DNA sequence: TTTTTTTTTTTTTTTT
């Protein structure tokens, strides 16, 4: 609340998990730790689930941490074609002649699947806790929430009492809220952290919230801006840096 | 359980890897966004009387002589006798719903008849989710054509989510049309504002719970009304938006072509 | 079951196919939207006492004496005694309800009764005197009457947003599952800049009061525009708004009001 | 049923145009030549700025046709109470000033001139004035036009009673005040003038310094100008006392636009006609 | 309920023999042109952002409380009630007070604070008020328990913290307790920014449609009398009074000239020639 | 809660028995006569001349050497910057701009004889970067008891008009019956037309951006000015727009900046 | 005992 001047007297004289791509993130928020909850929050079509899916492979083969996964936007089997063509540097899903080119299919599975790290999946809290107790998961990424205000607020007070009683970093996107009046945020409005869906306790019983901001209908598309919106143990907030998409690759890429 | 490990998975991606359907006119769609592919749920969103059911006739009878897939129309806006005799029209290159001398003087309506539905392509429609999951299975039906969703806050979301859950379950083809919202300060969509994603009706998930918006804009009360442009909006596996390409009507023909 | 074959369906398309209403004044009208056809909503649009009225009730005229149709007026703005006394000086030529020395001159001559069954002596009108009640009416007059013209005065006093895309849903319904020709009639909203449109402001399609479910749901819209305070108000502007069937929109001709008389005619007016 | 056919409507027309019509304006010439008087089942809608004369107008029009036409006049006026709209009438026919001066309110008490200016005016049943929830007041209008049997009602500033009832959106009460009240009108058959404000010009002039006001000017909402019969409007400079008369829409007519010219004295409170 | 004309013969006389102008003070171009205030009475008094309102407001309680007998009740909410107490007091002693530590510590030495105090307060004239629906409640308790003849508000724009419609039954509510009880209403409010040319402040005159947050206050106000001033002028002590708007006598212009003196704080008619 | 005028015998003289001076200047001493309990005082001048160096000279001036307790609330930076602004400001040094500075003065051991010179006496509180800010101050002001409150860059803390009146109505609540001194630093709008702000523009009182409340509720408004363009960067004028207390207003007077210790002294520049 | 869309009307300000 309020600091006396006598604090300061050594002060003046004054991690966790790293992020991959856009330095400015582990440089601020000081990485992720055990046991928070992060929030994606972004509009639509604006890179959460290839962002977080990006997260999932540098925290999988750098990390070596078994994470878990919840992706109920698509199929099990899209996502993990996504994290094969992005691992071996080529857009695989949007290629028609390379996906039956190569099949060397199993030489590019099993260099990215020769573990057990990575947990896919097709009531939830019961899975998530067999994922943490029978598996040993220290990343669980949930893409979707909005099909799983009482029965949202209850449902996040629960999800913070299951991460107060393992100590386990939980990475949870939710979607903005539609802007009511001028432009919407796809077209370089910046992302308040009062645009939020379903409730208010998605800013209350979270830890951190990572925006992502380009112009969509603009000159160039492929160039973001993040920013921090709320860090409970840094305070460090705003602007981070610029990412490029690498339209070749899908490499996420600062510069 | 319903936990599935990365390791045992090698037989369900090989057997899912081993473009899809192509639109037709403006033909930088195709170069854009690479056409329609399976269980996706594509929006057509423009203001009234700019030509959302006649693009999407179009493409409905461009999906049905060349491609021979079977074709599931739903038209809640109009009859199921006047959206046959546009089809046939639009088939044999004359404006047949206008004409009143021509609609007496061919009746060869038999051999305008079978040659378009000599097949079993078309099935047409006069509770709705049983109706389309009837349609899906007793009909191989891979395109799915939903004209006005606006007369089916919650009663649009869950309603948005079950018909995903069923796209889902089935992998078809689904093309659903709503329209814009009311603009409040500026131009109109009718005379050459451009649409953003923020005009849709009843909720936000619409643009949450889909895979890719299509719109068009034409100056209707201009000099030349009959030029249209088509933007995308959204596109999940490209992301290349933007302006696409121009059609004209041909007020004689009715058919849309690219110039 | 409610799927149907594109192969059996070769008898009822037959039947289907085996221009409809003219419109009375302004001949660029039915040149160009061809006229009105059985199962559409029609919208007609002005500002506040621009003649919305005064051009359907030449058309109601002109629908019953030419054409000889059931006509079913539903007048929710005023009385029936009024518009049926202004029918009557609309057909005889003669400027009736706004002249006192004639309304007691014609009582005495005798041809009072002349000039009723010139026009009423027919089963054409069918006047209404004031929701659910509201379509009640309109489908005992569409069974029990057999209206081919339904004309509706006023909407916006109907609802005392959801209210009025219901209704819209409704009456299209009505008009699509009886196939009459049905005319709805509201007005414009209040302009934010510039000048109003009672003085010859251009009307957009989106100044339509209520919400916005007024254009998703008609099939025409037809606005007229006039100049009141300014070199003359007689020369009105027609302009088509949106034609689902034609498609070719825009200003139609130019008419004046006769003031005389009181018939909206066309006359030459280039620009 | 209501489908009333047109064949068997035939007498009630015949004891319809024979019968009502007429009920001319006062101060100038102009405004009966183009809107024809008032009319049993309208609504005459007046405006202006702020204190330009909406009520100075309306009670001269209200002394005539309460006195020269024998017709039961009823002022609900709920600017001022019924002491002080009761007692300037007495000064306007006996074409003084009563209220501004404290001289001749003394002599009438004084020689025993006010009773005889009262009984004067006040001989025939002519006046039903009322003082100051939306519900109470039309049911006291029902109560003047059914048991008092009134001719002439005038309602002055429609802005206190949507802005004293606890609205959430005011546009929507206005609308279904104003369609309540023209249904009121409608089927009574009573001439009703209804009195409103104006709102704030975006840029210019102000209207209280000769601004030309249009249409659109009408404050709180759209249905004012889309459910009245007649709408006249008085615009004056502060010569600070040369009216002038626009008929902005006529439905019974349709000669709208500049009526004539008025000029307000500044010694007995007559509107007179102008020459310019 | 509703009422006929000709029960109305008992109370028409009755309000014909009782109603009496309160005179303004400072200048006599005011009164010439407004014949005072009487009872049930909203008037409107604005100027610029400090160019006079609460000192010429003050000026008018003063002189209404304690040369003409009339009960005045206070509700200065931008000043705390010690302060616009010793103002008071300054300001009736012809000094200037709070403006001055020496004659504030010279005046409690040698006694005349009381000597100052009981020959103001000892007729208990005046009432006090010390910081929405609670607000009118207390007014009420002032007018009917304590007997006040005029009241006064400063600073409107804190009772209103859509401000539109809170403002216009606040504005509808004192005009019912202005009304039918017969008591004079003075209300205090400011101005808005001007689009283009000038400030109000340096020197501008000010028009009709320069009350802020509605349209609503001058069509409820039944006198609006504005001030200006040119504090960056030549002249920065001679005030312009402009009557805006008078529904009783209907005269509306520039009322006259005052000239404000800085060493007693009494503005005086000035002798000023346009 | 409605007190008459004799209950105020004495408390009335409980009043009786003082302006804090400005330093820096001798000129606005002369027409405010310091700052009372309860006194807002508005501080602003164009983008970057001088608001943050001028407030942090002022609460200087009040902390260590008048016995006055600071309560800053510094939202440009954060706690740890102002401080070493604070001391290098004190010590006469440019201490961010030269890293050499910075690691002389740790190497000696006299940084801790800085420290204690001046937060050893706790005259000074700093704050660490809506309504939760008020209950913070309100804290600061009875529980730590302190004096002079400063709030900087208010466009942190702000449709950019009810919630800036809504503030500052908050702010002179709070003021008002408290006996504090609360500074407040804003900004000015930008030019539209003519010289801009860093050229020597003739500031007006209508130059408050975000609404036109922020000089209604304001008690003494001071203005600076600095040609940074012209011939001389280092010279400012104190122009005073509003005084509620005594209604002096126009140039105070001249004073000299200074690119050596940062601070900036009392001139005699002739006009 | 709570979050999001649609819509007509009155005021006070905002940029490149
Ligand atoms: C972020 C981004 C995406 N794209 C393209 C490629 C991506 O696969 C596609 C969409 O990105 P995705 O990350 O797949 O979007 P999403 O699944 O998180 O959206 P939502 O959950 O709201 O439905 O857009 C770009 O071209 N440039 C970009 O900067
Ligand atoms: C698209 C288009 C239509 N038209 C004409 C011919 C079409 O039959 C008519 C309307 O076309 P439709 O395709 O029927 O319009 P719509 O379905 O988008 O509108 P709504 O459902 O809201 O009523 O307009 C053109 O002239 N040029 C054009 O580019
Ligand atoms: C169309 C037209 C009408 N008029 C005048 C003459 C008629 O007596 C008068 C009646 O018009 P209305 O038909 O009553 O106008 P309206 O119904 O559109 O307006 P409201 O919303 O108030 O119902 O219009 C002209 O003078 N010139 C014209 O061209
Ligand atoms: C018309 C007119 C009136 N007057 C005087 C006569 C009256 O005393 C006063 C008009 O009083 P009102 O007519 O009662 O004021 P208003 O109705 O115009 O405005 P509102 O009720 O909204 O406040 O002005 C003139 O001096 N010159 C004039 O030209
Ligand atoms: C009347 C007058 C006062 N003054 C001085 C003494 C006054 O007390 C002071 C002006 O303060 P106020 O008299 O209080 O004026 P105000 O009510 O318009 O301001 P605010 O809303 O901020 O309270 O300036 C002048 O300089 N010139 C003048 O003409
Ligand atoms: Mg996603
Ligand atoms: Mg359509
Ligand atoms: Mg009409
Ligand atoms: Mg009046
Ligand atoms: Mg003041």
């Amino acid at each position: 609340g309020v600091v006396s001047a006598l604090s300061l007297r050594e002060r003046i004289r004054e991690v966790g998990l790293l992020f991959s791509g856009c330095t400015g993130i582990n440089d601020k928020t000081l990485g992720a730790r055990g046991g928070e909850v992060i929030m994606v929050t972004s509009g639509s079509g604006m890179g959460k689930s290839t962002f977080v899916r990006q997260q999932a492979l540098q925290w999988g083969t750098a990390m070596g941490k078994k994470v878990g996964l919840a992706m109920l936007q698509e199929s099990v089997e899209e996502t993990a074609e996504d994290l094969i063509g992005l691992h071996n540097r080529v857009r695989l899903r949007q290629s028609d002649s390379l996906k039956r080119e190569i099949i060397k299919f199993d030489q590019w599975f099993d260099e990215l699947f020769g573990n057990d790290t990575f947990h896919l999946y097709d009531r939830l809290l019961a899975k998530l806790a067999y994922m943490r107790s029978g598996l040993g998961c220290d990343v669980i990424i949930l893409d979707h929430i909005s099909i799983v205000r009482k029965m949202i607020d209850n449902l996040m007070t629960k999800l913070k009492g299951f991460a107060k009683s393992t100590g386990v970093v939980l990475v949870v996107i939710c979607h903005l809220k539609n802007p009511d009046k001028g432009k919407a945020h796809e077209e370089g409005r910046p992302v308040s952290i009062t645009d939020l869906r379903g409730s208010g306790a998605l800013r209350q019983l979270s830890d951190t919230i990572i925006a992502l901001e380009r112009n969509q209908q603009g000159d160039m598309p492929n160039l973001v801006l993040v920013r921090i919106l709320k860090c409970r143990f840094t305070g460090d907030t705003g602007i981070a840096g610029y990412m490029e998409y690498n339209k070749e690759t899908g490499w996420l890429e600062p510069s």
